[PDB]
């Protein structure tokens, strides 16, 4: 399958690509205002994730440091970010169907568009002002909005032992982004595709 990764915003991003335990793909790319980084995912690829990395600072050998989602320190991403990161989310060829959805399980750092470019389904977006109305014990000094498990590690937040309900922070992300997981046990907005669809991601989709 082919996703193509499209920055609109007005600064410069650097793109990751993994499914945790290895890259998809060359991994990662930086991507200035107004480009676009098309890569192939394998079909039947179980959870895959795209997300957006701001400030980073990387070397020769492609080794630095970004402020949010950076993955350990690597330019082409192997295992996945630190939070706070916008998650596109994917699970390809899955007894003949692709599932997509965008969580805010791990925070919110960049708004983001994930949209099929393919026929028979629906895109979802997250692309409220997460950022500034963050509250204030989840703004992560970095820059982006923490979720509430990564910030106070609790079993309610985090739903360490498989039941929990929504939360004051979990209905924050979900008031402004109600397409978006807010928590692990959201009433699940995953959109159901035809296998072996074409995507794109686009980060900053409305400015």
């Amino acid at each position: 399958a082919t996703f193509e990764i499209v920055n609109r915003c007005s600064y410069t991003v650097w793109a990751a690509a993994s499914k945790g335990d290895a890259a998809l793909d060359a991994g990662g790319r930086q991507l200035n205002s107004g480009e676009s980084w098309t890569i192939n995912v394998e079909p039947g690829t179980n959870g895959g994730k795209i997300w957006a990395r701001t400030d980073c600072y990387f070397d020769d050998s492609g080794s630095g440091i970004c402020k949010t989602g950076d993955c350990g320190g690597l330019l082409r991403c192997k295992r996945f970010g630190r939070p706070p990161t916008t998650l596109a989310e994917f699970s390809l060829n899955q007894y003949g169907k692709d599932y997509i959805d965008i969580s805010n399980i791990k925070g919110f750092n960049v708004p983001m568009n994930f949209s099929p470019t393919t026929r028979g389904c629906r895109g979802v977006r997250c692309a409220a002002d997460i950022v500034g109305q963050c509250p204030a014990k989840l703004k992560a000094p970095g820059g982006g909005c923490n979720d509430a498990c990564t910030v106070f590690q609790t079993s309610e937040y985090c739903c360490t032992t498989g039941k929990c309900g929504p939360t004051e922070y979990s209905r924050f992300f979900k008031r402004l982004c109600p397409d978006a997981f807010s928590y692990v046990l959201d009433k699940p907005t995953t959109v159901t595709c035809p296998g072996s669809s074409n995507y794109r991601v686009t980060f900053c989709p409305t400015a």
